[PDB]
């Protein structure tokens, strides 16, 4: 019935991938690493860090809740789905990277660096820019510091309101199963798809597990290899 994780190889997912996998059961308090050189090393987190930004912008009330819009201003970008208006949780659904720079600008320099430090968020180094740090700049963390503070978030024994964390958790929704409820982020390093994410946990009848999966490719990748990973270990079933 319960995944035991310490049973686990995930090999064949990255057989032509740089990448690693991080898969903890919080129920027995078990953490499964596939290539430990890579998880530990800090990259850059790209959108994953919208899940911080969207904590600490509805703590500080920068933001009233998940539909929270702010206006697009026309200008074309890189994807269709962002020429739009947006909120708090359209953005993250849609990694809308302008919503996320405007929230971080109003969250400002000296707030955004006393939380990184509250929440040990990797080399916390915000000197990129107040709107550009998380997106292959200055901050780094590494997939194992992510696992970290995403099983803080999961157990919900993070300095935030307990509604902040459920809108947050809400806004990571990926997939609504009659079994299982799968949250997760992704991330891209969109300059060359050289980098990429899908960072989350997912919830089971038999348990929770919180996962990280990052590669030398798309976040789409790192989504498909942990959605791959979930369903041949019968955490997504349906």
């Amino acid at each position: 019935k319960h995944l035991n994780v310490s049973k686990m190889n995930v090999d064949d997912e990255f057989k032509d991938t740089d990448g690693t996998f991080i898969l903890h059961d919080l129920q027995k308090d078990q953490t499964f690493v596939y290539n430990r050189k890579r998880a530990n090393q800090r990259q850059t987190p790209q959108s994953t860090f919208k899940v911080v930004n969207a904590l600490i912008g509805l703590q500080v009330k920068a933001v009233r809740d998940e539909y929270d819009v702010k206006r697009w201003d026309g200008v074309k970008r890189e994807f269709e789905s962002w020429n739009r208006d947006h909120t708090l949780g359209s953005a993250m659904r849609e990694s809308a990277i302008w919503y996320y720079q405007a929230l971080a600008r109003d969250i400002g320099e000296e707030r955004m660096k006393t939380w990184l430090h509250t929440l040990s968020y990797g080399n916390e180094d915000i000197s990129g820019g107040i709107d550009q740090f998380w997106l292959q700049s200055s901050l780094t963390i590494s997939p194992l510091e992510q696992e970290t503070f995403l099983e803080k978030l999961a157990k919900e024994e993070l300095p935030f309101d307990k509604p902040v964390m459920k809108i947050v958790k809400r806004m990571m929704i990926q997939e609504e199963g009659d079994h299982y409820t799968l949250y997760g982020k992704t991330g891209t390093r969109l300059t060359d798809m050289g980098l990429g994410w899908f960072v989350g946990f997912i919830k089971t009848e038999h348990g929770s597990y919180v996962f990280v999966t990052n590669v030398d490719d798309s976040g789409t990748k790192a989504k498909n290899i942990t959605v791959d990973i979930l369903k041949k270990y019968g955490l997504i079933t349906s």
